């Protein structure tokens, strides 16, 4: 996996912000497309661009091969059994938002309990707290070991026999913890409930088998997986998803209209209402080529170098607190001893870095770590060691910056 | 207004269909970008995509920038009074589907009337239904005059005092017609209901002033009018969008967040849930660039210019019935004698020619219509009058064939 050839092909690298060379650390937040995902939208664009699903003439036929076999490809790379259980959405708050409405609101009563976990991203949280608000049940969290992450002795404590809906992260956006997913996944069968993965943070890094996790309902966005914005996938089990009711209504989703009835589509477009997100669909399409092509393993396997690499270099750091377990995904989240972390990124943005900080969208874990707010640093497909030599760099020329003060 | 020099902006149209030029006649369907909106695309992801509303370093700068700054265009473009009232939405259906779930669902009691159409789009017509079903409440329809408008007295006398929602098409993408959408909202004011404009097709070949209009919501998408797929808006009145809870939930559309309860962020950001349309909302801001240097009123006189021509030279040819009205948008649905549309289209297809076949996601009016299906041509700012003498040649040439067997 030669990285030199792979950061050749995204354009937006090869800037300078404030006189420096651009260190885009911030992929959690969201990725930069390689040349393959913006042409291809160019390439739509200008040549067949139409509406989809009517094949009646030329380029309405190569727009819907282009939108359904983008489809296809999105099976395969989750290992789905089924186009019928792939759908497109706007992203993973509204795959989410979906389930909460059209599986959660119909399935719940009072005495059920939805149970999610203390580092969950805020799309995995509020949905809940609404469903549980609008059917009477109740919700559970479960607890976190000391280093952040899950025990499973915990989930099967936390879920009971009156559980229907477990929903956690696969991979958390602000500790780096991948989740024990699938021994999750048969906790919450054997207690007769579902489980909803929130995978926007997993699907970008690692290969995903919803037939080996055996997840109910897997979530996923484009723009965090080298695609377009806009677009994301719900992955719901075929049984499931016949039973449950469409969360929008319009065209393009009916068979039948009446004056006060209507009956539905088959899976998928059963759930896609409207003219569908043809462009970015596709473009997700190519996003999906082009890792597929790098090799998911081989991704994952740099994100680990990364993440190694990293921290074994902020404890190289005095005054730097690191959160989160040893094994993780590509990302650091801290905090600097005495110093802000808005402050931080601010310094690090005038030597052209590029991390986040705040809640990171996931205020209970904030609470729970006992901060106010902190800084994070992302890696993706295209970082380099060098790049996190200029982080680490630049946090100690911060640090001491703010000493000589 | 130079059409040539506007059609050289839009590189899809020149290529061969099946030997022939390509004549797209589907503007209805979905409309062809320019070169400026797919070059926005394209320098926003080679240069400045980032995760928007954390301006903490340069790039996420420069995205909320754009992101907003299309905010504030759409804001003029259709005269709103504010960016709190213009709301980044999927398209058309969800907006519409926002507001029968965050309006009507919570203020619709049994005994409350909801009105539509006859003519509606299923986009203007699921939503409602659901949300009456849901809610107990009744749906009633405006009958047709035998042309194919809506008569005020006809309003008059099927809005109630017991409506409390009027949803109405501003043009209808199956009979042309332009509704008097300004007097509509009067009459609903003043049985006290509000009123729901889809202005789908009416935003991409007139001005539209919400203000003027005074609608309470209106309803728009970005790929009708030579934008990105995946984008739309929904406007609502502010004071209107203050007392509707959100549609979706998650990140970036809260304020604090709890374990069981949480509070919103101010509009528009209230009903914008997880990272946004990032590239397809700034797109659709270089669209509204677009036709605003073009001119929407000389755009609204090339239209009626290419539909007095399709009408005149329609009646030229004998066998061809034309629905709708005389005074119209850009569009004409027909069909031929005995006949079956999709065999029209696919002539048509075969002479590189686009038209649309079916009931157009408007089955109440194909049955209103004594129809089962249609054939249907549609023309925006990149037709000439010569591609409407290929059409009719083409029709000729069809009836001809057809009548030859």
């Amino acid at each position: 996996m030669n990285i030199t050839d792979i950061r050749e092909q995204f354009p937006i690298l090869h800037q300078q912000v404030n006189g420096h060379d651009l260190v885009y650390l911030d992929s959690a937040a969201t990725s930069q497309k390689p040349r393959a995902v913006i042409e291809t939208l160019d390439k739509y664009y200008n040549q067949y661009n139409s509406n989809v699903h009517r094949g009646v003439h030329t380029l309405g036929t190569r727009a819907t091969d282009g939108y359904e076999g983008a489809r296809e490809k999105v099976r395969k790379f989750i290992n789905a059994k089924s186009m019928a259980e792939i759908i497109f959405t706007k992203g993973t708050t509204t795959s989410l938002n979906m389930v909460a409405l059209s599986y959660a609101r119909a399935n719940l009563k009072p005495g059920d309990e939805v149970v999610i976990t203390y580092m969950e991203h805020h799309a995995n949280i509020i949905p809940w707290q609404q469903a549980v608000k609008a059917t009477g049940a109740t919700l559970k969290y479960i607890p976190l070991q000391e280093d952040g992450t899950i025990s499973l002795e915990d989930v099967r404590e936390t879920v009971t026999s009156n559980t229907k809906i477990v929903a956690v992260s696969h991979v958390s956006n602000v500790l780096g913890t991948v989740n024990p997913i699938k021994e999750m996944a048969k906790i919450a069968h054997d207690n007769g409930a579902v489980i909803v993965v929130d995978g926007a943070q997993s699907t970008p890094h690692m290969k995903i088998d919803v037939q080996d996790l055996d997840c109910d309902f897997f979530a996923l966005s484009s723009h965090k997986m080298c695609g377009p914005t806009g677009v994301g996938v719900l992955y719901g089990k075929k049984a499931l998803l016949e039973n449950m009711e469409p969360a929008e209504f319009g065209g393009e989703m009916i068979d039948f209209v009446g004056l006060y009835e209507s009956t539905w589509k088959e899976l998928p477009w059963k759930f896609e209402a409207g003219t569908p997100i043809i462009a970015g669909a596709i473009g997700l399409g190519a996003a999906i080529d082009f890792l597929e092509e790098i090799g998911l393993d081989e991704i994952s396997r740099h994100e680990h170098k990364l993440a190694a690499y990293a921290l074994e270099r902020f404890r190289q750091l005095d005054g730097v607190t690191v959160y989160g377990p040893e094994e993780r995904a590509g990302l650091v989240t801290f905090n600097l001893d005495d110093v802000h972390p808005h402050d931080v990124a601010t310094v690090l943005d005038a030597e052209g870095i590029a991390v986040r900080a705040g809640h990171h969208c996931a205020q209970p874990l904030m609470k729970w770590l006992d901060v106010t707010a902190t800084a994070r640093a992302s890696f993706y497909l295209y970082n380099t060691e060098e790049e996190i030599d200029k982080l680490v760099e630049a946090l100690q020329k911060t640090k001491e910056y703010f000493t000589n003060v």
